[PDB]
């Protein structure tokens, strides 16, 4: 009954970068391991669209059915002051009008940037050549100069838990 985190799942993908699922996915993840920490999570069940993926919470990894394929999983911890504590969300637009969600940890930078009434987010140290442009809503490559447009939605917030 000491500190408060927020709980985000995060998985691996080919990019060696940690995706984050949905709000509506983690608050399924979570709800199966209070159940039992040897469960599986069939994604399926909350995301139609992740049908052929199981979270086996056993050796914490994303299990692909079809395939048998693997992707290591993780129950990450962010500040409860943060976007996720909220459900705030930053998304990018594709070439197919697809949006996309940043990393969780940009998503923040984000969140921070703009609450602060920066102009602008600059994303070089974290190893990003792109910026982001508040006024017009809308990212740009620092190298190639090609621009996506840019959203921020109220979703669901992430699940909030105890550390003691
Ligand atoms: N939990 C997930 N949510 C959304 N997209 C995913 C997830 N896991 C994998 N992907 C997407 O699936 C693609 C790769 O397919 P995957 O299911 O990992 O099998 P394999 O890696 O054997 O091709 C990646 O481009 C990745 O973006």
């Amino acid at each position: 009954g000491n500190v408060a985190r927020v709980v985000v799942w995060e998985w691996l993908n080919e990019h060696s970068r940690w995706r984050p699922y949905t709000a509506t996915v983690c608050h399924h993840i979570e709800n199966v391991l209070k159940e039992d920490a040897r469960g599986s999570v069939v994604l399926g069940q909350v995301d139609a669209q992740l049908v052929p993926y199981i979270i086996d919470l056993q050796s914490m990894h994303q299990f692909r059915q079809d395939t048998g394929t693997m992707r290591p999983v993780r129950r990450n911890f962010y500040d409860p002051s943060s976007a996720p504590g909220k459900g705030i969300v930053w998304e990018w637009e594709n070439d197919g009008g697809a949006w996309t969600a940043y990393d969780m940890d940009i998503c923040i930078t984000i969140q921070n940037a703009y609450e602060k009434q920066h102009p602008w987010l600059d994303l070089s140290s974290l190893g990003f050549c792109y910026l982001i442009y508040f006024n017009s809503m809308s990212q740009m490559n620092r190298q190639t100069r090609r621009r996506r447009r840019l959203r921020r939605r109220l979703d669901l917030a992430y699940p909030l838990t105890v550390g003691s």
